């Protein structure tokens, strides 16, 4: 099955997921000089005050913090988006060392990690239908750099010892994702794809310009997770990022002048 190793990583995915070589793949490098302010973007609204987190799962690729998406409890609207997008899960991608780990890059610079808050367009009723639509998903991406600790991340860090291996989950109620945001909502946006198989071209990407700072200790705990299942030889969950893909016939727009 697909993964991040030499034998099953990003360079192999196209053999089972031919869209890997598609016209709208993610992530991309964000060339900040070529990105253009877009006056047509509406104000972005991140409305997470009624979010209901449920569970945290090690899926063998990353860990997902899952939300109740049976109503509009935690939604993303505005910006480039037409309609309401409901938060379903968040997860991260990270490196074996602080100099890599992000999926998007900024003028080719790699951050230590990247947070993805995944949302689906409610006009399609369910996530599965949304991933049959060009505008089915919106992913809010946030870079992580290593410096001061992020207080709102610590609850995530501290539960990871209970989901070390693939297939393990734990209750994760009453987590507030607002504690993972930076101060500014300035962003870049472009049309792209899921960054893991099935690589579907359904995503409006919204990538915040301001990184969050996390401590070395916090990211080191991410790197203690395992790709493998319980009882199997240990494969540390590190370098679970896809590199930048060709921009092709796209432009990256900025929310800021
Ligand atoms: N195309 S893939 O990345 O899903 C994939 C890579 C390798 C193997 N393999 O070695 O069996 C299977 C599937
Ligand atoms: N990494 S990502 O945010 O583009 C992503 C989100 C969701 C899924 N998914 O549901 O399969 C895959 C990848
Ligand atoms: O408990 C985490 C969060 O859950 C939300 O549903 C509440 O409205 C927030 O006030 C709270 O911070
Ligand atoms: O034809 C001019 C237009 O070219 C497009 O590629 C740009 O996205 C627009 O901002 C510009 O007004
Ligand atoms: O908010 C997420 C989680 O944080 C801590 O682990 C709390 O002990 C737990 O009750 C909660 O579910
Ligand atoms: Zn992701």
């Amino acid at each position: 099955h697909w993964g991040y190793g030499k034998h099953n990583g990003p360079e192999h995915w196209h053999k089972d997921f031919p869209i890997a070589k598609g016209e709208r793949q993610s992530p991309v490098d964000i060339d900040t000089h070529t990105a253009k302010y877009d006056p047509s973007l509406k104000p972005l609204s991140v409305s997470y005050d009624q979010a209901t987190s449920l569970r945290i799962l090690n899926n063998g690729h990353a860990f997902n913090v899952e939300f109740d998406d049976s109503q509009d409890k935690a939604v993303l609207k505005g910006g480039p988006l037409d309609g309401t997008y409901r938060l379903i899960q968040f997860h991260f991608h990270w490196g074996s060392l602080d100099g890599q780990g992000s999926e998007h890059t900024v003028d080719k610079k790699k951050y230590a990690a990247e947070l993805h808050l995944v949302h689906w367009n409610t006009k399609y009723g369910d996530f599965g239908k949304a991933v049959q639509q060009p505008d089915g998903l919106a992913v809010l991406g946030i870079f992580l750099k290593v410096g001061s600790a992020k207080p709102g991340l610590q609850k995530v860090v501290d539960v990871l010892d209970s989901i070390k291996t693939k297939g393990k989950s734990a209750d994760f109620t009453n987590f507030d994702p607002r504690g993972l945001l930076p101060e500014s909502l300035d962003y870049w946006t472009y049309p792209g794809s899921l960054t893991t198989p099935p690589l579907l071209e359904c995503v409006t990407w919204i990538v915040l310009k301001e990184p969050i700072s996390v401590s070395s200790e916090q990211v080191l705990k991410f790197r203690k997770l395992n790709f493998n299942g319980e009882g199997e030889p240990e494969e540390l969950m590190v370098d679970n990022w896809r590199p930048a893909q060709p921009l092709k016939n796209r432009q990256i727009k900025a929310s800021f002048k």
